[PDB]
């Protein structure tokens, strides 16, 4: 039981490239990926990167991996959510195309 790359199971073009982003409220990232106990995953939006020590308002992750939500009240602006998902085997990087309400 180590780092194992993670093969994702639901498709992130049906539940994460199109969304709608309601402003001053939080954001939910979806990315899941089955694998095994030790998933590393980045966080980029429209180019920018938030480490999950720090967030807007807060930080909340499901378990681990599978799903993860931010508060962005300020950073909703924009609306571009890339997951990058990187293992002890490999990287791999995941874009989506969100909207600003």
């Amino acid at each position: 039981n180590n780092k194992r790359a993670p093969y994702w199971t639901n498709t992130e073009k049906m539940e994460k490239r199109l969304h709608a982003v309601p402003a001053a409220n939080t954001v939910k990232f979806r990315c899941p990926a089955g694998g095994n106990p030790m998933p590393t995953m980045r966080w980029l939006k429209n180019g920018k990167e938030f480490k999950q020590e720090h967030r807007i308002g807060g930080y909340k992750v499901r378990n681990q991996h599978w799903s993860l939500i931010m508060e962005s009240v300020v950073p909703s602006d924009k609306g571009n959510y890339t997951c990058v998902v990187e293992n002890e085997y490999g990287s791999i990087n995941h874009t989506y195309h969100l909207d600003v309400v």
